[PDB]
C-alpha cells in the first residue's frame, strides 16, 4: 500500500526517515514525480503491515500535523523522555505514532494526527499520574533494572529513583513496543 503527502513536506520526510525507521523499523521510499508542478508526492513503506500502518500515520502527521501543543508534567518525570538514549520515547511513538519532542523539564511537545496526539496525551497523564502513587534509592523491580544496564546513561539514576508505578507502566510500554 502507499500514499500521498505534500510535496513541500518531503524535506520533513527525509529529515525523519531514519527515526522512523529506528521506532518502526521501517523502509521509507519517496517516488519521482511524474510532473514538475505536482503537488503531491506518493510514499512506499517497506515492512510488516503493523509498522507500516503506524509509520504512515506518523508520517502524515508529521508533514501536516492536526495536533500541536505541549504537555505539562512534574519535572522530575522528565527523565523518562531523555534517559535510555530515548528508548521510552521512542516506544511511546511508535504505540501513538504522535511525533514527541522533550522541551522544558516538565514539558513535552506532542504532535500528529489527533487521535495520534490525544491517545499520546493520555498515556503520558498516566505516567505522570502514576508518580503520585509512590507510597514512600526506594525501590526498583528487576524487569525494569533489566533495561537500564547502558551504564553511561546520565538519566540512569533519575529513573532507577522513579516509584515502582511508574516503573511498571514504563516496562507495560516497553513491552507493548515489543
Amino acid at each position: 500500500d502507499r500514499f500521498a503527502v505534500s510535496a513541500e513536506a518531503e524535506n520533513k520526510v527525509r529529515e525523519q526517515q531514519p527515526h522512523v525507521e529506528r521506532i518502526f523499523s521501517v523502509g521509507v521510499s519517496v517516488l519521482p514525480k511524474d510532473c514538475p508542478d505536482n503537488p503531491h508526492i506518493w510514499l512506499q513503506l517497506e515492512g510488516p503491515k503493523e509498522n507500516a500502518s503506524r509509520a504512515k500515520e506518523y508520517l502524515k502527521g508529521l508533514c501536516s500535523p492536526e495536533l500541536q501543543d505541549e504537555i505539562h508534567y512534574p519535572p522530575k518525570l522528565h527523565c523518562i523522555f531523555l534517559g535510555a538514549q530515548g528508548f521510552f520515547l521512542d516506544c511511546l511513538a511508535w504505540s501513538t505514532s504522535a511525533h514527541l519532542v522533550p522541551r522544558a523539564p516538565g514539558s513535552l511537545m506532542i504532535s500528529g494526527l489527533t487521535e495520534a496526539f490525544v491517545m499520546a496525551q493520555s498515556r503520558v497523564e498516566e505516567l505522570a499520574e502514576r508518580l503520585s502513587w509512590d507510597f514512600t534509592c526506594t525501590g526498583v523491580l528487576r524487569d525494569f533494572s533489566a533495561l537500564l544496564q547502558s551504564p553511561g546513561d546520565a538519566h540512569r539514576e533519575a529513573l532507577l529513583q522513579l516509584p515502582l508505578a511508574v516503573q511498571e507502566e514504563l516496562l507495560s510500554l516497553v513491552q507493548e513496543a515489543s
